[PDB]
């Protein structure tokens, strides 16, 4: 009944920085040729969409946020092949061409087409479907999850099982998947191995539950909220440090406590001294350090490169390593099959309406995820 | 006839950073417990010993240098079960004590017993063999292999074939197997990629030998001397660029060269700014960089995190990743079965007292490896 027309909803618009959501009013076109309109029905709220409200994460404002969801497809542009109206679909916010040298490449997965690397908050087409108050408001990462009805390329979107419960299976668009792959894919974990964890949110948690799976035997969660640390040894923390507790830097409290470095380390909180802590606690000769934590924007970290030449390994990723259009799918079906859990990352759920208490909760400490409902 | 007894002997002393190598008359004691006494029959100059000279490199001083080099075994002290007089041998500047958790890790070869992190320019018992004029002089890197006689500990000895030819396999205990390694081993370079290597000396040919041998479909050297070029194209490279020819930067032009960046990129000079040109030239998915270029002491480089998140990894090694005493037969061994050529890093050949004017060479750019002989 919508489709082929403008739809009026609801959405929450960032109009500037460090200010709240405005829900209000939106019109939302309908889809283009190889675009897909979506109802949201649950979506997450990551770090990553605070990080847009603060400006640590730069993409043109106003905007429409949000990139962890799930919902319905409402209808299809013109040849559209891989989804459906009715269909259960998970927005991507790292795209899959499937035709670019990275799509390509067996270990690639940061698609060429991603609005990550220099974001336009645009379409592919290099346009807009959504107005406010008349004017055009940009997309975010190709999804933009924060309201009712969203419009996304083909390549930006996965159908996933038609009996999925979307208000948890929003959490494999971005924050689990993201943790997880980090752990199994990015740095491949190796069981008996020794693993330290900087951040223990929603991704850091996931980043423990992938080290659990590989097989670790120790995995020591760090954060300075010793509030974390309960729920960290829930999903598979064996200790857990707050670097506050000690008079040494915790790069050499973790490399005491390991005999000599970690062998897997992993950025999860988004500052540039973390990550070269991290890098510095993993061992010296054959130790991997991940970097998942986004940076604040075009801000240089400095660090000696002896870190390396003694023979470190450092590397960072997007959404776990995961090539997104054909991992998303297989993610659902083994949380179908409850090959992990996504119930430990749940603290609050929220209506939509409530967006700007759910940031309250993240932004106060209290929260892992807040689900926001349509 | 000289065992158990002090051998008064030449070497090259360095009293003073930036100063000529001063050849003095020593003594070398006789090996103690579990040390090699070896007389040498050839050096490679590698850049390394020249970074002592400029102060780059911090040790001890006095010193005497010198770490890539092959000898015979004149005595051993008690204990000693992995040598014998007359053995041909190549000191290990990496050590491999087979005890400690590198040495034992499938990956790692940066032995806990090694004196290149804080280096003390002693032998394992914190004390020198050497004397000049009643002053101890100090070793470098366990090895000190600008001298007639040296004295090392038995975890950094490797016995080789009794028929090799030590004029050409002493640069296996160094330039050789640190660039092959690094491309064969640490980057894992793979059949039909693109690969640039930063830096055209000895261990940068070694790189791109290594490269050729992984199957490398394009090696791409950049060296700000032109004169590296030609022998460059000789062991594989199949381009060269100059950065001080073109009105932009490097990184770009590889890039662009690349159709988005290589997949493999190799430091090879030691400049921090090298390194963060080698990082970006790789591609940002999934390209890999690996620093082996030592850098200035105590200095940090500076760069954006970001390039990292995307996928890049980045890593560097010391000696190729070689666990050293395990490898370096075997190298000798496939140097003798011809699976890999020497004779295009050799430029020069002197004898060791002119050991100055085979440094003068190096500094001037004409040398690859200046080979000194006994
Ligand atoms: N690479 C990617 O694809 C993705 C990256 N991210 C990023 O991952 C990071 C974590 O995201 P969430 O888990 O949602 O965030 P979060 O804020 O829930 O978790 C971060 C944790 O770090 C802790 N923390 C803050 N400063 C600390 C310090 N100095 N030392 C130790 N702990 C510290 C906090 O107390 C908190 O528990 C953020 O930077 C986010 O932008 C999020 C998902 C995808
Ligand atoms: N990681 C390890 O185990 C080892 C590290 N090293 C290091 O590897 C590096 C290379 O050693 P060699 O091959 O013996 O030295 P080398 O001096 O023969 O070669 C270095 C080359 O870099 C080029 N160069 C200098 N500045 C440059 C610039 N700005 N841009 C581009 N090219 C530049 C020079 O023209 C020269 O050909 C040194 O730093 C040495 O200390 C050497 C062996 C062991
Ligand atoms: C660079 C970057 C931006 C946003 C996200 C979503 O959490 C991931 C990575
Ligand atoms: C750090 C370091 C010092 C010396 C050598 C020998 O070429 C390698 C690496
Ligand atoms: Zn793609
Ligand atoms: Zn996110
Ligand atoms: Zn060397
Ligand atoms: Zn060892």
């Amino acid at each position: 009944s919508t489709a082929g027309k403008v739809i009026k909803c609801k959405a929450a618009v960032l109009w500037e920085e460090k200010k709240p959501f405005s829900i209000e009013e939106v019109e939302v076109a309908p889809p283009k040729a190889h675009e897909v309109r979506i109802k949201m029905v649950a979506t997450g709220i990551c770090r990553s969409d605070d990080h847009v409200v603060s400006g640590t994460l730069v993409t043109p404002l106003p905007v429409i946020a949000g990139h962890e969801a799930a919902g319905i497809v409402e209808s299809i542009g013109e040849g559209v092949t891989t989804v459906r109206p009715g269909d259960k679909v998970i927005p991507l916010f790292t795209p899959q061409c499937g035709k670019c040298r990275v799509c390509k490449h067996p270990e690639g997965n940061f698609c060429l087409k991603n609005d990550l690397s220099m974001p336009r908050g645009t379409m592919q087409d290099g346009t807009s479907r959504f107005t406010c108050r008349g004017k055009p408001i940009h997309h975010f990462l190709g999804t933009s999850t924060f309201s009712q009805y969203t419009v996304v390329d083909e390549i930006s979107v996965a159908k996933i099982d038609a009996a999925s419960p979307l208000e948890k299976v929003c959490l494999i668009g971005c924050g689990f998947s993201t943790g997880y792959g980090s752990a199994v894919k990015v740095a491949k974990v190796t069981q008996g191995s020794t693993c330290a964890v900087f951040g223990l949110g929603g991704v850091g948690l996931s980043v423990i539950m992938g080290c659990k799976a590989a097989g670790a035997a120790r995995i020591i969660g760090v954060d300075i909220n010793k509030d974390k640390f309960a729920k960290a040894k829930e999903v598979g923390a064996t200790e857990c440090v707050n670097p506050q507790d000690y008079k040494k830097p915790i790069q050499e409290v973790l490399t005491e406590m390991s005999n000599g470095g970690v062998d897997f380390s992993f950025e999860v909180i988004g500052r540039l001294d973390t990550m070269v802590t991290a890098l510095s606690c993993c061992q010296e000769a054959y130790g991997v350090s991940v970097i998942v934590g986004v940076p604040p924007d075009s801000q240089n970290l400095s660090m000696n490169p002896m870190l390396l030449l003694s023979g470190r390994t450092w590397k960072g990723a997007i959404f776990g390593g995961f090539k997104s259009k054909d991992s998303v799918p297989k993610l659902v079906a083994d949380f179908m099959a409850k090959k992990f859990a996504l119930d430990p990352l749940i603290t609050h759920v929220l209506p939509f309406e409530k967006i700007n208490e759910g940031f309250d909760l993240l932004r106060s400490g209290e929260s892992i995820r807040t689900i926001l409902t349509f």
